[PDB]
């Protein structure tokens, strides 16, 4: 569904395998890149964005290489900006990219990294990063946790990296757990329930937009 994506898998090579969500005028993708495996240098006009969520990845972006660690760097690709990857571990990379097309000043950075803050809504302690445009928050949701209703004029992709999170966007609900996003349009009413026994780690990405 629109708030619900239904992804597609995609077979990119025998070493890439990625899962794509369409969120209106954002495409977001998770990827698994194999051990020790690449994903060759590219451009295209839509700006993207991305973290390691398992594992490590080596960016080649502009004239330099640029370390990224799970769930604490970003990378940042301007339009038509050439960028690649490796992964240097024998593990597999997971991690997620959101590709849009922007009409925003140059990022000043490649590279991003999560600091703590305090989450506007919940006021509860989160990691963030704003970018030129884009926020990215990451946050543990306490077991038996409301996340309280609200609307915004930004557009939010959000998604779980462990358990089960019960999500309403306007009238539809559905229980989430990692693999799957959700996607709340500008103004449309978002409020969540962790009902399970674990503290849950969240991730979304405001749209700025
Ligand atoms: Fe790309």
């Amino acid at each position: 569904s629109e708030f619900f994506p239904v992804p597609k898998p995609i077979k990119l090579n025998p070493h890439v395998e990625l899962e794509v969500f369409q969120c209106q005028d954002t495409i977001f993708q998770l990827s698994v890149i194999a051990p020790n495996a690449k994903l060759e240098s590219h451009q295209h006009p839509e700006s993207q964005i991305g973290m390691v969520l398992s594992g490590e990845l080596e960016l080649y972006i502009k004239d330099v290489i640029k370390p990224l660690r799970a769930l604490q760097d970003i990378h940042v690709a301007d339009a038509n900006v050439s960028h690649g990857f490796v992964n240097p571990l024998s593990e597999p990379m997971i991690g997620f990219d959101l590709k849009r097309i922007t009409s925003s000043l140059p990022s000043e950075d490649v590279v991003l990294t999560l600091s703590n803050n305090q989450d506007k809504i919940t006021h509860l302690p989160c990691q963030s990063v704003k970018g030129s445009w884009f926020e990215i928050v990451m946050m543990k949701i306490p077991s038996g946790y409301s996340i309280p209703p609200h609307q915004g004029e930004q557009e939010e992709i959000g998604f779980i990296l462990n358990g089960k999170l019960e999500i309403f966007i306007e009238n539809e609900e559905q229980c989430l757990e990692y693999g799957q996003i959700y996607y709340a349009p500008s103004k449309v009413l978002k409020k969540g329930y962790n009902s399970s026994n674990q503290d849950i780690n969240l991730i979304k990405i405001l749209i700025l937009e």
